[PDB]
């Protein structure tokens, strides 16, 4: 019943998680704490992982951002989703996992491909992930998302969607834009994504209003786009910001946002008369000791500031939001919904 008040596209993912003998990641030849993609001989990993009594789990970026906007609104259907599950056994359950936490989701059925899965092998203190993406890459919109997204005004993707296809961000974007007041907002997701689809991002930047990223995937936005420490990050923040404006004043938010790790979060605002507005928010220390990996911090900041931005927070506050719930997932092993 809603109010839905963030709807997202994304890849979905169900991650399967066991603790594993180091045997495990030698017979398939994976190297302990790297994220990979399966090659041939290591999807048979799925089914053989039943021998450890894998937890299921729902996954992906966007997925996982959404799931922390529902879990702080808590009223069924307050966020929605969609991308694409294959025909097979593991995407029924996905759909399970995500209707007990209340999502609003509409999962496309791809017949004949595999729903994502990534095999989540814990084992001495390190996160080891080996993922097919499967039907993920299959999604196509259907045109009547904007009914089942209706009455949101907060919109969402990932670059990792311009993999399926750059005009599912697009029209998703387009819709947006055409809504006074609706935010449109996109996260650079991944290098690759900023070094391969450099036009389609051209495209749907112009009409992005708030653009999430890290420090790595800034920079490389930087080279590809020719955009050229917390004073370099500013200008980075600043010079992208170009790339949502086209140097043009607009009354809209228009909002760039990296995370930084441990260090403050750096975001440039450009205001209707075309002041730039800096906004450095510097992150609560969290111990060492205490964190387990930063496996999907960026995902939880993610849907921190989308449930704090719902709430008509400030800026600052949103960044508040999204490092409280990054602290909190960092402390755990996985993507936490456990929030303190
Ligand atoms: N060591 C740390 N201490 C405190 N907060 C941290 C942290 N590392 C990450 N964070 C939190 O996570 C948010 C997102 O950080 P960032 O985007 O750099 O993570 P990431 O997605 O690059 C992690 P990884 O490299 O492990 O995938 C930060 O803004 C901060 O709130
Ligand atoms: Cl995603
Ligand atoms: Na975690």
């Amino acid at each position: 019943t809603g109010p839905m008040r963030v709807f997202a596209i994304g890849n979905p993912i169900l991650d399967l998680v066991a603790e594993v003998p180091s045997s495990f990641l030698d017979e398939f030849f994976l190297k302990r704490g790297d994220a990979t993609l399966a090659t041939p001989e290591q999807m048979r990993i799925y089914s053989t992982l039943d021998q450890f009594n894998p937890t299921s789990l729902p996954g992906g970026s966007a997925l996982n951002s959404v799931r922390v906007v529902q879990k702080l609104l808590r009223k069924p259907g307050s966020a929605g989703y969609m991308g694409a599950i294959g025909d097979d056994p593991r995407g029924q359950v996905l759909k399970e996992l995500c209707d007990k936490e209340g999502l609003a989701t509409r999962f496309m059925v791809a017949p004949g491909q595999s729903t994502g899965v990534c095999a989540v092998l814990i084992n001495e203190k390190e996160r080891t992930l080996c993922t097919h993406l499967g039907a993920c890459g299959s999604f196509r919109l259907p045109e009547d998302w904007t009914t089942f997204a209706s009455g949101a005004l907060i919109f969402y993707a990932t670059a990792y969607t311009l993999t399926a296809t750059p005009k599912n961000a697009l029209e998703v974007a387009g819709y947006a834009h055409g809504i006074p007041n609706a935010i449109f907002t996109l996260n650079l997701s991944a290098p690759f994504c900023v070094e391969l689809y450099k036009d389609a991002m051209q495209s749907l930047l112009l009409h992005t209003n708030i653009l999430f990223g890290n420090e790595e995937e800034f920079a490389h936005l930087a080279k590809v786009h020719n955009l050229v420490n917390k004073e370099h990050a500013v200008e980075v923040c600043t010079g992208a910001l170009r790339l949502l404006t086209a140097g043009q004043n607009t009354s809209a938010t228009k909002l760039v946002v990296m995370t930084r790790g441990h260090n403050p979060v750096i975001a440039a605002e450009q205001t209707a008369d075309g002041t730039v507005v800096v906004h450095e928010v510097g992150v609560p220390v969290v111990a060492a000791e205490k964190i387990v990996d930063t496996n999907g911090a960026g995902d939880a900041f993610v849907g921190g500031f989308l449930y704090a931005l719902s709430q008509g927070k400030t800026v600052k506050q949103c960044i508040m939001c999204g490092n409280a719930c990054a602290q909190d997932v960092i402390q755990h092993v996985g993507f936490s919904l456990s929030f303190t």
